[PDB]
């Protein structure tokens, strides 16, 4: 994490940097980036995975410098946040396929991590706002993580008593929760999901792709209390071990956020 | 409609058929091979269309300029633990795949829709809305297979499609994808807009003061570790901005 | 000579166009007869009811001209269109027919080899001919490439048809012409292959401008619009193996204006 | 040549037309647009293609309305393709699965076409400029083919040596020949490679579409000698014989070329 | 350096870059050596002929000060870029080498994972380490993130490298830093998967702007400026079961002009 003073005075312009780590489980001391293997055909009635198999949002509060000497002052200043460059780092490492994968077949070189997949990013001036949904409700979550309470079969589908704020790193588990279209006023959000045994996991690098933050006023995210918050989760795939045993993969996302400053009301 | 802000918000659930108390969002196990002579499909196997009529406030009428939409829990087919089918030996579970489809509209009248069938000799089972009289011709086109979308979890997803010849109040967007290796790919994003104003600048109208919504978000199967498959879908979001005009 | 537009002066047309796979029988209205596999080219003879064909429709327009020996006349000009495939969510039935994707699951999908085209023009549409094998005997009531050679399997521009019978010119035999249809609009999208899936989009809000770049629609000769289709939208296959094409009908909603030309 | 401006007026617009047959191979009198039976599994060191198994690249040569060369004329003007419609003809004859192609399992339809695609045109006011790439330099290539001369270990990478003028119908192997980036100065080209065994065919056909040939300043390709060069690759993908045999399918493409006087100094 | 106006009064510059995949034997340039596979995370040690690396060229320039004590000098500057995978249809070759599809039938396209990559800028290509397992022993001539530990198969900021040396950064080891090159524009897609078909185009008609937010392009501060690339196209099947890379070169034309900046 840098914080950088690009351009300083009434234009001034900060540029916030950092890499974000991924939470997929980390099972064991050399195992950082992957999953617990994935266990299978558990009964509904019967389903408690463990800890270290469930991959988790990844989240982040960056302090700011505060702005406002006197706190009495009819307007105050505030960090608004305008443009975002991001991108998912070390995309090649998968291109090792000889250690760990299953054959392909015979001779053959290792599997590809491939498979299910979901790619999604944050930014905003308040924590991300989250909707819980369950694929079944019956679920018993592990200690450690945070998941939807007194579910019902509801949870399924809609249930809005299931209503959190992505507040803990590594502890709200991806196949939970979703970001909230129904809050959200203070934050951007951009997710892609992709499911399925076989999808090949596409994935784009460039310094040169901005995304602008700025809603349909011209007003981008504002950061309450000095704090900005950047969000992820980046599930590449599944890796195939050679017993047959899939693990989880994900990989760290970088972050160049752009902040000015915005004059608005004392409250 | 002479000269010209509120917003109104939704989630409204899938109806899958949903075959008991805890399997909310699924429908009944699929059943296959049946000839086209003897085809009795049982009502919890059959998703319908969902809908709801959204109350307004009461010369001047509401128009729907924009809407924001989202198919709500993508994430949760990324339980691949409870139930699913393994991959292969000592594998992770099956993922959900295979045909889908993601539809919804928005509207001043209910959704107009036309009736086409697989198999026109398709016995369809009591609580559903189905195409009356049908013949061979309402596999193809068979414009007696009129209905508005009047009733939520009735009318089945397989029986019904948006009249492209009516609507003139409505605008409706869906997408099919079949096949039975169909991976689903869903997006998320607050920064996404739907206009709905026609080439004339013109909204969905609501006379009697009533918003219509609807939708169909089939996201595929899943597969139980016994083989059987049971559609799954998911809840929709609905954000509508509207503003008073003139008639 | 086209000179200005007129402006009682618009008018709307609509048609739903039923699919034309080869009926088989009177209950599978909208699929071929199944599909045979393995003919020698030499003795490839395909029945009729196993052929999926063009469909087409003629609409006559308002008579505009008292008399046709005028020095100037007024002439329909189509200006967009809507179109959209009908009935696409009918292959969310998995109960009926097909073969179960394996033991206790549901049926298979359609899927495979698909085409998808439209037209809209003031003639008939016109086609070439080009043929997988120009061996080939096909069966009496269709309309194919007249004394093919091996040359027809590439480019024989010999093989030239207007789209002028509904339920003839067998898709297989036959594409658009891009050397002619000066006077008619068309678009389509061929993908194949064994396990290709269904993509269909429909929606309400999208149009098809017809205007050239003169800013001059297809114009209706003879007070006739002319509509052409073919949705062939994969194989449906049978618990036994065997394989149907099926097919669905497209909507057309057209827009027309009056515009004057020089005769 | 320098470039000044459009000229317009009487006769200064023209449009020219082609449809330019595919060269797949043609290993007999009847199966025309294919290639011979593909083999397989031969060890680098003894890689012998048969002619016939070979798809080569198309080309032409349009004349155009005679412009006067003479540099010191009072009315110099060149040619100036300004827009093409192209698109591959017969797309639908895959629809054709009676005839030949292995069943998809028993009782089922014959199996469509699919597989490795390349989808290729040009347009030019000169022959289309080629760079040679070899997947083997050991191939033997057979006679009545032109192949990269005297390769190397380089030549499955680059070997400048390898430029070649798309000359000659029917003769230089898509295999071994790409359009060279680095020349094609008077020429637009256009190619798209899709490898594998079982991609689907994906092919649009309308008379609605136009591709431009104008550059960044406003010029298209400029006619030499008053010749429009059209060139061509369309390999659809394999067919798959009831033996198991596959064999290249080719289909012709439709050029429909719009052209301007161009004033030159 | 202070970026003032561009010099008006422009020139062109190209480059064929061959790939790096590892190259076997003296008949296999362009392929890597077979791949092991299963090889347990703890005793993972490939060969170097089995690992494409990244592959980058500097393209020198002259010096535009007459005057070195100017108050304003001159740089080249970067503006545009046209590029292309050189020799795509080579993969249509379905005879020589690869297994057949069935019985009878051609031989295997190749196809799989592939990563599409380059970049021009006017300083070498900075990058970051992410590895697949932190455990694994690279070979001699490679050169690979030091000391690493778990950490390292997420993000350790320590793994920073410059693209310095032509076949030794292997491209499984290292990505462009989106942190860093602030005077490089780079671009890559990674696909991964078995069957994943190759998808290329080439076309004379495209160019990549690369300029900034500000119209600034790389500036050739040291007169020199930098390629870079990596174009692993996929896996080839051997008859016998065993898989190679295939890479392929890159084409680069870039467009250059004169950019004033203020002396230091
Ligand atoms: C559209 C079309 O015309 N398809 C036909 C193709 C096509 O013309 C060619 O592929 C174009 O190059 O030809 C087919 O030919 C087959 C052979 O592949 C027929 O000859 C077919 O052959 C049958 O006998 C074959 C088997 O015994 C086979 C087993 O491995 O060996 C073949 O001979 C080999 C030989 O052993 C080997 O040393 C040599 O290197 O290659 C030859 C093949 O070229 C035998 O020919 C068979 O398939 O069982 C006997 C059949 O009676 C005969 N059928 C016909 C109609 O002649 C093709 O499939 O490629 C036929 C296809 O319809
Ligand atoms: C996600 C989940 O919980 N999946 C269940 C799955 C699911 O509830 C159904 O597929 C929804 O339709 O059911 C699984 O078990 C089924 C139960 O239906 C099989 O055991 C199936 O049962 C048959 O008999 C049932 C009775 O068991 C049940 O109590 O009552 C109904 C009538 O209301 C039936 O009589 C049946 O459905 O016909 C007998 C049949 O042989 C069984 N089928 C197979 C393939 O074994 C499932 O589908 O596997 C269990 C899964 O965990
Ligand atoms: C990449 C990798 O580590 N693959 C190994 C996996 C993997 O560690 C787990 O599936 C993660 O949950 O484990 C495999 O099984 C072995 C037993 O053969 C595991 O118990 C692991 O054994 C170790 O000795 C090892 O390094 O392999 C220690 C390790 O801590 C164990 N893993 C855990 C989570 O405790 C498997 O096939 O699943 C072996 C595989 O190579
Ligand atoms: C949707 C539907 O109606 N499917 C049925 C099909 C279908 O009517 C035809 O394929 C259309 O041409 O017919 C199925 O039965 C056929 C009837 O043709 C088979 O029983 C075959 O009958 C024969 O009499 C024949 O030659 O047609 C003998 C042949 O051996 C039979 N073929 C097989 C593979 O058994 C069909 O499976 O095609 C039944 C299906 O429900
Ligand atoms: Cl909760
Ligand atoms: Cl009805
Ligand atoms: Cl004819
Ligand atoms: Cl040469
Ligand atoms: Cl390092």
């Amino acid at each position: 994490v840098e914080v950088l003073e690009v351009k300083t005075g009434v234009d001034a312009i900060t540029e916030v940097e950092c890499f974000l780590n991924p939470e997929m489980g980390d099972p064991d001391e050399n195992l950082r980036g992957f999953s617990l293997k994935l266990s299978a055909e558990n009964d509904f009635s019967s389903d408690s995975p463990e800890r270290k198999m469930l991959p988790c949002y990844s989240t982040a509060r960056i302090p700011l410098p505060n702005l406002n000497e006197d706190l009495t002052c009819g307007n105050l200043l505030m960090w608004e946040a305008v443009t975002v460059q991001t991108e998912v780092i070390g995309i090649t490492s998968m291109l090792n396929l000889h250690a760990g994968s299953q054959k392909v077949h015979e001779h053959g070189g290792g599997k590809p991590i491939q498979g299910s997949n979901f790619h999604f990013f944050a930014v905003g001036g308040d924590p991300l706002e989250m909707q819980g949904v369950l694929m079944n409700y019956r679920t018993k979550y592990p200690d450690g993580t945070i998941t939807p309470k007194n579910p019902t079969a509801q949870s399924q589908v809609m249930n809005t008593d299931h209503k959190a704020y992505l507040d803990k790193n590594n502890a709200y588990p991806v196949e939970c929760w979703v970001p909230d279209p129904s809050r959200n006023e203070n934050t951007r959000y951009f997710g892609t999901f992709t499911g399925g045994e076989n999808v090949p996991p596409v994935l784009h690098v460039t310094n040169t792709a901005t995304t602008v933050l700025l809603d349909e006023q011209g007003v981008g995210p504002l950061c309450k209390a000095d704090s900005l918050y950047v969000s992820a989760a980046d599930i590449c795939g599944l890796f195939t071990n050679s017993s047959g045993t899939q693990q989880w993969r994900g990989l760290a996302r970088y972050f160049k956020i752009r902040l000015r400053k915005r004059s608005v009301k004392n409250p």
